């Protein structure tokens, strides 16, 4: 892509520790599956392309970018060590949107809908076994 967009977040790194857990399996099979097909998911399914969107300040304001495409790849490629790392990525994604954008903007309403669903699903994150 454009040299003015940063590299996406890491999704493969032999140096980083990782494992499967039943919680991470739930995060893929239930949480990301349910969010991905939400009617408002599409803006969040890939990194923000600040060039195409004419947001030249985006990556000056958002220094820890995250999106559900990256999360999906991290889950499918078994990048994570624990559920907390993945939950953190979701929460970064939502809060980036709320930091960059005005309350009540469409993109914020979209994020808020996804976040509502996310919290309902994480309340049922299974006991680690
Ligand atoms: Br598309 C998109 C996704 C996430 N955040 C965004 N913020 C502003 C404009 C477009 C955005
Ligand atoms: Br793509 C895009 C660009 C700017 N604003 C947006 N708001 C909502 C959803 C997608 C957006």
């Amino acid at each position: 892509g454009s040299h003015m967009n940063p590299p996406p977040p890491e999704t493969s790194n032999p140096n980083k520790p990782k494992r499967q857990t039943n919680q991470l399996q739930y995060l893929l099979r239930v949480v990301l599956k349910t969010l991905w097909k939400h009617q408002f998911a599409w803006p969040f399914q890939q990194p923000v392309d600040a060039v195409k969107l004419n947001l030249p300040d985006y990556y000056k304001i958002i220094k820890t970018p995250m999106d559900m495409g990256t999360i999906k790849k991290r889950l499918e490629n078994n990048y994570y060590w624990n559920a907390q790392e993945c939950i953190q990525d979701f929460n970064t994604m939502f809060t980036n949107c709320y930091i960059y954008n005005k309350p009540g903007d469409d993109i914020v309403l979209m994020a808020e809908a996804l976040e509502k669903l996310f919290l309902q699903k994480i309340n049922e994150l299974p006991t680690e076994e």
